[PDB]
């Protein structure tokens, strides 16, 4: 499956460029949070990743999966949608919904891994950033803006 | 992907006729879920799914919202059951929670990911 | 898919001899404390062939009339994988909780959903992880 990602600024397009952590085979490419942030006790947080993705697989446009990390469970942080299923058409942000089992507020920081996108046929991934998904301005292609 | 779907009553039968890798199944009678406590909510529907195949229930993006969360994190349908399907609720508030006819809590989906096609069927 | 298992212990190798989700089994008696996550090692090594394939960890149905749920929602394995195999279980009870050897509280499933089967195997591949080779 082939990931093509649009990074929503700078800082965040030079932490996919030099990404680290993802290699040969692997089933998930980790995703990155992008901003220091304090999650409260005993919530959900809607946390925005940076990054808006395609999944292609003659070709076509695919579904994806959002999954936690195996590493979360070391923390009180939870998926709240379980596995999140993000369809072949969304072009917005993608978000990971956090549910912070604790009743102490959680530090989040920039460069954690908590999550990671995975393909529905559990295949290797690759992917490259790219300036636009479409020629829409949610996909942020077309002209002007 | 292409499921068979028998509804167990007349009204459920209405609510599947009055109508995208997931297909979303309605909370189908009004219910309160206890605080702290894991309920099994049934679905109204039997199923079977065509492509005679396995399948998966995923909760909607949007319960996220709500304190409710899939007990069992994603169900696992096996081609061969029959039976109706059921959700299992966690209700992690301190709260009760109602939960009306129509709701989207849940969705099903296909093992390839592929947008998905179903007929109402009685048998 | 077929998946093939080297069991870490004589005991463990008995309850696979005598057994879509593949269950697998609690295989030493145990005390989750309240309000906990615990890596429970699970006794087993696994690939899964179609070559090497990834593979996912789901909760049993019947986990849910428990207070156990699985810590990271879905466990992926890759097509590596030559660990043992371990359930994140988060006890979300404020009782300790009993897990019994022979308990069945997660699965292992396809990426395909396709029927699986399964042998008993010795090794892995020839790596000391795998538990194969010279000296073993
Ligand atoms: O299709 C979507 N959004 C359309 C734009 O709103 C999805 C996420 C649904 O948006 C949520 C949300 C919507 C409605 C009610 C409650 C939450 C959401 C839910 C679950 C996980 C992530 C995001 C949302 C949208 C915007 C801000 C905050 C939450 C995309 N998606 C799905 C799964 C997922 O894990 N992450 C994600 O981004
Ligand atoms: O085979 C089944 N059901 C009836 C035949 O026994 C499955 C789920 C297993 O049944 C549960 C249950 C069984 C054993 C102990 C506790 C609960 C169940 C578990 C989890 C989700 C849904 C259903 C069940 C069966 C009958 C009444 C209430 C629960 C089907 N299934 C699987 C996942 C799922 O999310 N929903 C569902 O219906
Ligand atoms: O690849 C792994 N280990 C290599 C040794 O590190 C896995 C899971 C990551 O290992 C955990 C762990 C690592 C880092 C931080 C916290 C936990 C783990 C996490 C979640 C589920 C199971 C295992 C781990 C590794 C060694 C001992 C205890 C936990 C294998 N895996 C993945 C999902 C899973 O559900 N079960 C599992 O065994």
């Amino acid at each position: 499956m082939h990931l093509k990602i649009v990074c929503l600024s700078d800082e965040v397009r030079e932490m996919y460029k030099n990404h680290k952590t993802h290699h040969e085979g692997d089933s998930g490419l980790d995703l990155f949070i992008v901003k220091d942030e304090v999650l409260k006790p005993k919530s959900t947080t809607f946390v925005k990743l940076g990054i808006k993705a395609i999944a292609l697989q003659n070709i076509v446009n695919t579904s994806f999966l959002l999954f936690p990390r195996s590493s979360i469970s070391k923390t009180p942080l939870r998926l709240a949608n379980s596995i999140g299923l993000i369809d072949a058409g969304y072009r917005g942000e993608i978000i990971a919904a956090l549910d912070n089992t604790s009743d102490q507020e959680y530090h989040i920081k920039k460069n954690d891994k908590l999550v990671q996108l995975v393909s529905f046929t559990g295949e290797p991934l690759s992917f490259e950033l790219v300036e636009e998904l479409d020629e829409t301005s949610r996909g942020e292609g077309g002209f002007g803006s």
